[PDB]
């Protein structure tokens, strides 16, 4: 039953259908060790090309750098954050990237993982900004199942 | 203790990525449970069959099979789980949307150390559209997906 659950997970990680990538700051410039296939789709990349890097390459020329800023604080200060930013696909399209970033600790409080899920929404009206805000916390009760999956 | 888990939960997903980057279609099942049923299944054998993993996980494959399978062919399939040896067999499969095509087909079991089966890798491929050459490909995959399972 020890390697049974390693195929499980993997078949729970896959089940997943939402866009996320799971990265390993242990290892060289924290890199994704997994990406969704909603990622892929989302983002128009393959696993040969994304595995191993950084995530930096969705950003482009109109991505806010200051919001890019608190991305590093909250990795740096190894904590959870949460940001709407302008990514861009393979090709070079635009999207609004509701991301959310949050790390996934050991018993001895050492970070392994940082479990980073994003969510995309196309004038900032009443219901077009409390749509914005649900997204937010959409973007969380999904982080959070992943980091569930994954220990449970 | 924390790091059997750590460990444990670390190779289920590396397994996820090493997986599902074979690209090819194939699934495994296990024998202990009863009917034999799918506990993972490719990205390209739902592609291929046009299932979904909740259409598929915990059934046994049989529901690929159709009007022109020629159950000698599926009888050679339960001798080869029965005596738990591996075999490749060509047979007619159905997809979802009940389209035909020509199953070049390979099952081996997953065996641990001692000798006894744990699991079982079973891999497709369309070959109707090169006959013992695809053979070759499918028992590639099957090594591919049993060194993939024992890496740790
Ligand atoms: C798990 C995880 C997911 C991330 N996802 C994204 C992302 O989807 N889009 C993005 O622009 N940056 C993402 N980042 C941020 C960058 O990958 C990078 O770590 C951050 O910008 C650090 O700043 P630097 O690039 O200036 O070093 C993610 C980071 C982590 C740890
Ligand atoms: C891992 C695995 C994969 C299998 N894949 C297929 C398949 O792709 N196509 C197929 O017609 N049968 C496949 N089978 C065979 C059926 O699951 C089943 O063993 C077959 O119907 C014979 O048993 P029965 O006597 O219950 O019908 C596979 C079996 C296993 C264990
Ligand atoms: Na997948």
């Amino acid at each position: 039953k020890e390697m049974r659950k390693g195929i499980d997970l993997a078949t729970t990680l896959e089940r997943i259908e939402k866009n996320f990538v799971i990265t390993d700051p242990r290892l060289p410039d924290n890199p994704i060790i997994f990406a969704s296939d909603s990622f892929l789709e989302l983002t128009e990349y393959s696993r040969e090309e994304i595995l191993g890097r950084n995530c930096r390459f969705l950003q482009g020329p109109e991505t806010d750098l200051t919001t890019v800023k608190k991305i590093r604080n909250a990795i740096d200060n190894q904590t959870e954050v949460t940001v709407q930013l302008i990514n861009y696909t393979k090709s070079g399209k635009k999207f609004w990237n509701i991301f959310h970033l949050q790390p996934m600790r050991d018993q001895k409080g050492e970070v392994q993982y940082f479990i980073g899920v994003q969510l995309d929404g196309s004038v900032r009206n009443v219901i077009e900004e409390t749509a914005v805000k649900e997204g937010e916390d959409l973007v969380k009760k999904t982080a959070v199942n992943i980091d569930e999956a994954v220990r449970e």
